[PDB]
């Protein structure tokens, strides 16, 4: 039951979580200065929201894979390993007042990806 994480960067985080709020049908979980989330049950996504400075176009910020605790999160960071994806592992992290434990991966044009639990 673990779920995609995609993370944008937005020119505008107000107008953004407005439109998000719309097409999900659903509030942010999580709002802060610069920072909002989504976890959206159908489809399955937590989608994160980071106000750029001074952008004037939606990026890709990073991409991930939800799971459901860090035995998952450990097994998949011996799983790519394995299969030859340079990886770098965090544990029991800090940031946004939550704990997490990852993995990240970057594809070949530089999408980084994390497997982590919260
Ligand atoms: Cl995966
Ligand atoms: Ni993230």
């Amino acid at each position: 039951m673990s779920r995609v994480q995609l993370a944008l960067r937005v020119p505008d985080l107000e107008a953004s979580i407005g439109f998000y709020s719309k097409l999900f049908g659903t509030g942010p979980a999580k709002v802060r200065p610069g920072y909002a989330n989504f976890a959206i049950a159908e489809p399955p996504l937590k989608l994160v929201l980071i106000e750029g400075a001074g952008e004037d176009a939606t990026r890709l910020d990073h991409l991930g894979v939800e799971v459901e605790d860090s035995a998952q999160v450990g097994h998949a960071a011996r799983r790519l390993k394995e299969s030859g994806l340079a990886t770098v592992e965090e544990n029991d992290t800090a940031c946004c007042y939550a704990v997490q434990d990852k993995v990240w991966v970057t594809g070949p044009g530089g999408e980084p990806w994390e497997v982590y639990v919260v």
